[PDB]
């Protein structure tokens, strides 16, 4: 049910924002086709956990006519899409940014072959526009108006800020200087488990759990029930898992399954298996990383990729997985003790995490 | 003093949002640093005319006290026109970066820095916009006009959003724009008509660099709707339209020196007021050299456009523009004017500011 009510409002959001174009922005057929194409590519076909969780929070805090069961349900909805737009946004510029070749089975946006790299850099803006159209059409008279955008452009701003720490990760920061062009690091000094997590507290938890569950609190006019340190406290913890799984995944799981090709080796990036092994490795391993990270070669690549699994980066994965299940779980119980209606759909949208195979 | 009291805002500004992500943010002093230097190289050394103007317009309205309004309503136009600046830079980094130039305002355009990659250039774009939230909730959470200041803030950034589109995209024939098949720049240009050109120029720039600034100017002095709006739509529409035209005819004729930047119009085969122009001119003869030269980063084909321009008298054609968009603008002023004295004296400044700017 929840999958068909969503997907109605994507027909209701997409129908408002072409039309719109057509009738106030003087747009032609041709680029309204474009624009739904590319509306369509970007936001549809992910596992959509960001929107239906605001859905399945909102329905929990509703009991504390039955329009406003309606109303309430359609609202999480279009909180819903704004953070999928959101996203397919941030997914559009990471995906040039990381230059990656596909996403959710099919080429990334800027790598489509009517698709220019400078029109899907707008493209990208388009999609963050139109996160703030659909919440002025359909939010107009609500009085959790303010409230909920402010907290939305915070994320917003959140995110970037933790892309900026993504893509710099690999640059001596200390010689980080606008003026002064610099090559990637050598001594890795850097890749520390300390910064690693920073970059994704910032880049990935905040819009992909704390968001949801907010938005959710706030469409059901139930915010101010929670204990907000603890929601946090489980955002930030089931974020950093989550990312830890995508890093994960880049490595070890097959494309055909992911949906896309992994580039954070070639793109040398600070992942969770870079730090944890470095923490771990003798010199010698640490000089073989060295001399194989960073780079598009298949070998060398193969290389870093058994370097990994032989200072068993999979059992250091199961301890992790273990301790954040357990912190989850406590976590969950001090939310259930005064919000056990929320509380339960935390517990869902865990269930979503735990373990997935994405 | 204009100009005094809005760099101290900018200081101001500025020291809020760093602070903020040195406290709140987990961020170290190396990319604070970084931020500081994007900051000012990207929203600095420009004229400031959209920035300036919320300034001026919001004190002209002033007389519709005991110096704490004129206090507040000035500092409220400055975080406006900052964040209408920074709006700008935001478009620019990106638009650099989609436009492939070199320079700007002088220097190497953001994305060009030696310690600047094209991946951290187009998310540092990001962060100019999303600062421009930041500073407005930070400032305007209590006034009253909070949400109609950012519901207009954000339709112009996305309006300017689809003009970029129209801009991008106007090389290319729109009848096989499709993202799933590759397509080369037009051979035949067909859609390179003044038409198509009025409606890229009015999105993607006569809102936010004429109609935004004006608006803002009007909210925080909380005189909004003691203008014709129609008419002030129809003169930011009209100087904004001509605004681009000079910016056009500078990429082409204006030496680098002078514009700060390096023009790519020619080479990037864009759907400019010069481009159009010549061709609904143009013999059958202009027209088939020029399909030979247009769109190419060679230089002399690219000199050969330039001559094709000169060739066609395209300054007698300009000249004789600027004068018909000159008679308008007086006109419309004039209108203006009847209601709206101080207001109208505010886009007069506007209008100088613009009118064979040098720029
Ligand atoms: C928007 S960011 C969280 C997207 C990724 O998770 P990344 O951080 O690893 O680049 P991706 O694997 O989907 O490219
Ligand atoms: C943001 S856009 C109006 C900037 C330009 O005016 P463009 O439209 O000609 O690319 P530019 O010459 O300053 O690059
Ligand atoms: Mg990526
Ligand atoms: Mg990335
Ligand atoms: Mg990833
Ligand atoms: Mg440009
Ligand atoms: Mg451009
Ligand atoms: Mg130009």
């Amino acid at each position: 049910m929840p999958m068909q009510m969503f997907m109605q409002v994507y027909d209701e959001i997409q129908m408002f924002l072409l039309e719109e174009l057509e009738l106030k922005f003087d747009m032609d057929p041709n680029r309204v086709r474009y624009l739904r194409k590319m509306m369509d590519t970007t936001c549809l076909g992910g596992k959509y956990n960001r929107g239906l969780t605001v859905i399945d929070v909102a329905e929990s805090l509703l009991s504390l006519d039955g329009a406003r069961r309606k109303r309430v349900l359609h609202d999480a909805c279009v909180c819903g899409w704004m953070i999928e737009f959101l996203q397919a946004h941030y997914l559009v510029e990471d995906d040039i940014m990381d230059n990656s070749v596909t996403r959710r089975g099919k080429p990334c946006w800027y790598r489509h072959p009517d698709v220019t790299v400078q029109c899907a850099i707008n493209d990208g803006l388009l999609l963050k526009s139109w996160t703030h159209m659909m919440a002025m059409h359909f939010f107009a008279d609500r009085p959790f108006l303010q409230d909920l955008l402010c907290r939305f452009n915070r994320v917003d701003y959140t995110t970037a800020v933790g892309q900026l720490y993504d893509v710099t990760s690999m640059f001596d920061s200390n010689k980080l200087d606008p003026d002064v062009s610099q090559p990637t690091t050598t001594d890795f000094a850097e890749f520390t488990l300390s910064n690693y997590k920073r970059i994704v507290k910032y880049k990935t938890a905040y819009y992909t759990y704390l968001l949801p569950l907010v938005m959710g609190l706030i469409v059901s006019e139930a915010l101010p029930t929670v204990d907000m340190g603890v929601t946090e406290e489980l955002a930030m913890l089931m974020g950093e898992y989550f990312q830890v799984q995508d890093d994960v995944m880049d490595c070890f799981t097959p494309p055909e399954r992911l949906g896309k090709v992994g580039t954070d080796i070639q793109d040398a990036k600070c992942s969770w298996l870079a730090v944890t092994f470095l923490a771990k490795a003798s010199s010698a391993q640490v000089a073989e990383f060295k001399a194989n990270y960073g780079s598009g070669d298949s070998e060398k690549v193969a290389t870093v990729r058994r370097l990994y699994e032989e200072a068993d980066l999979q059992g250091d994965y199961v301890a992790y997985e273990a301790a954040v299940a357990e912190q989850v779980k406590e976590l969950i119980e001090k939310l259930r003790l005064c919000s056990p209606g929320f509380a339960a759909s935390v517990e869902t949208l865990w269930g979503k995490t735990y373990k997935r195979q994405k």
